[PDB]
């Protein structure tokens, strides 16, 4: 096989943590531990053998790996979970723990062989990802609020103006009169007009219902919200083999924006190229930042989709026009409002790839 | 220095891949390999032994962890990355490889010693939930648009048909009478009356803009759409110590629903349990699902929150009533829109321990 000796070494010069526990009823005694654990744990060999592992839970004692893997170690099934630790300077870790069982005949003994791994990064990213999942969800729902509350404010305000007016001209032509049916007619006007004017004030209500969402702007780096945005928005490129490129410039990276209005613009273009990728030999996604003029920096966004007709394109930030059978047509009417909002200008224009170049300023 | 060749034993018969290899030059020939190595590749040990690991690649030959792991072997730095391999049937799989080299002294030799963990799981669960809060994103959208304008249109039904009829009496009692205005006015009401009908359809227009997602039914497992809900909305489960507990029937799976919808209304659920126990010594929270009646199975959520007082719980269904800053009031009405619509049956009772039970039927 293989110079028993050597994989001692091997095993104790691992960077990975190993450990070998022997079972006693209940316990887990620890019988052989590498360093790679001792720096993991933060605690000396010496200390911590022949004890069984429970202690490094600390004061956390309710976890469900923690029954989860008692029930395996009385069963002798192998097993992997994941704990909350604490090391001896008390900073709390997570740690990845491959048991397995093992029945020595030599000793007609039960020891366990356990690798730990330190997963700290993975699930503190995890966490900053769902966190940015919850956010964004919730930013996009109050966008979505807002702009349908708008539009139907507005379509909705031509009609009811119309109405009130009629009622007014109809009055006044009535009130040249003296007919016994006119008083009537009248007052049944007033009852319309009375039920009318309550319906313009109930769509104020409600407009003003979805515009308390807040307008906050603070220093935002554009490097982090281009990753986080990349996180979110790029599902697809891994599967659609998309080319990403960002050609940053360090020196100009600090705008004064709401990071997560910009991360649903961005969010918005990526979905959109993504999509309309479906058809394309070349599939590249670049962003780039530039200086663009009287001190004001340009974001470009470029795709080679399918890009648009010639009757499409000056349609495109109008409210509700859209080309996808599954889309809304509200994205990019929210994120060009956001980017003027923001003192900036968004604007679009086809591309020489025959895809899309999409351009906002902050 | 604990028994060395125990250890031997107990390498051997661990669940995790465990191999031993020494560098030739550039080269990383294998030395020594476990039985989970053979699981894990589906190959012999005489078969893949002293050869490098490379070929375990296969055809998959430009993937950016080749480079990272030459240039951490060359380098002498340990490593930890993955790559997608192929076993002795052609199956892919993909594997986390965590390389640590180590200088034998007593030979002067570069051996290096590799953990192989088969991760293909993780990579397919993490794309699965990519994919699904992709569209959890966008049907949220969907259905805030769709409560706004069902909700306005509700709140104007009774102002739009009280002002129509209005208009038609005022039009059956001025008929007949004779004054100069008379026929102008009676143009002009219809005019109003028609500008009337109009405001009302434009509103269902774009009611019916949003409501263009289409309405099917289904065949799929609660148990499956069950842990891709949970994956959704009960990330902080193991962080905020959240007890989860799922009693299923494998004889109760079948239900008539929209996937897309079910899952945004258990979404719903799960941020809304998990924001009113965000304070709560007890937290634990059981989904179950049982044949209950009607050739239907009934679902139930049941939490131990902070719950809701008396004169609260019969306004939780009400759109647009909140009570945290960061809420919107619009979860459980587009969940109860949801049920009523699949033709099922939703409801709250609060609970022995002071949160909270939700039910449905599907
Ligand atoms: C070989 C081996 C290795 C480990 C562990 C167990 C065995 C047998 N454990 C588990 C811990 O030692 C207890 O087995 C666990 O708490 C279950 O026992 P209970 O407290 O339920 O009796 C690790 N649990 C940890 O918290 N950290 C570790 O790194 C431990 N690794
Ligand atoms: C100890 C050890 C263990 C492994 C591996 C390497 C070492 C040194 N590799 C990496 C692979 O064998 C090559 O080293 C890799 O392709 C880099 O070498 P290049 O082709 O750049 O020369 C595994 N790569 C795999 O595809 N699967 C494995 O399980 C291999 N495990
Ligand atoms: N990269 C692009 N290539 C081609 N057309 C695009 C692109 N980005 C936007 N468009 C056009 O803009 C329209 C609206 O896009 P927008 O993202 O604003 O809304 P939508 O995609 O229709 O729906 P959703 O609200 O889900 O995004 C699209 O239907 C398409 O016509
Ligand atoms: N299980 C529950 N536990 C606690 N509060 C609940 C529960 N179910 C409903 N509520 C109450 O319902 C109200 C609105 O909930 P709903 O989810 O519909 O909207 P929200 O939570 O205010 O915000 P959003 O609409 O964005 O979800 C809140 O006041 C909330 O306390």
């Amino acid at each position: 096989m293989i110079n028993a000796k050597l994989l001692q070494l091997m095993v104790e010069h691992s960077n990975d943590g190993i450990v070998v526990a022997e079972q006693e009823g209940n316990e887990s005694i620890l019988i052989y531990v590498n360093p790679a654990f001792e720096r993991l744990t933060g605690y000396c060999a010496d200390d911590i053998l022949y004890q069984d592992c429970r202690f490094l839970q600390g004061e956390d004692h309710d976890q469900p790996g923690r029954a989860i893997i008692r029930e395996a170690i009385r069963e002798g099934r192998p097993c992997c979970q994941v704990l909350r630790n604490y090391r001896k300077d008390g900073s709390l870790f997570w740690n990845e723990l491959s048991i397995t069982p093992v029945h020595n005949e030599a000793d007609q003994l039960t020891y366990y062989i356990g690798i730990q791994r330190d997963v700290t990064e993975h699930q503190q990213t995890q966490a900053r990802l769902q966190e940015l999942q919850s956010e964004l969800v919730h930013v996009s729902r109050l966008s979505a609020m807002g702009e349908m509350a708008s539009a139907l404010a507005h379509e909705l305000n031509q009609p009811l103006a119309a109405i009130s007016n009629y009622m007014k001209g109809s009055r006044r032509l009535l009130a040249g009169s003296s007919d016994p049916n006119t008083p009537k007619v009248e007052s049944a006007l007033d009852r319309a007009a009375e039920q009318a004017l309550r319906a313009g004030q109930i769509i104020r209500r409600l407009r003003d219902f979805v515009a308390r969402g807040e307008s906050e702007k603070r220093v935002e780096s554009l490097s982090k919200l281009i990753e986080e945005a990349g996180a979110l928005g790029l599902a697809g490129a891994r599967e659609q083999n998309v080319q990403l490129r960002f050609s940053l410039d360090p020196g100009a990276d600090l705008v004064l924006a709401d990071r997560v209005q910009i991360q649903q613009v961005l969010v918005n273009l990526f979905r959109n190229a993504l999509e309309a990728m479906a058809q394309s030999q070349r599939r590249e996604l670049v962003v780039t930042n530039t200086p663009a003029a009287d001190d004001m920096i340009e974001v470009e966004v470029s795709d080679t989709g399918s890009g648009f007709q010639d009757d499409v394109i000056p349609n495109l930030f109008q409210t509700f026009f859209t080309t996808k059978d599954t889309g809304m047509g509200v994205g990019l009417s929210i994120s060009r409002s956001i980017i003027e909002a923001h003192g900036g200008r968004m604007w679009a224009e086809s591309n020489a790839s025959g895809g899309a170049t999409f351009r906002f300023t902050l």
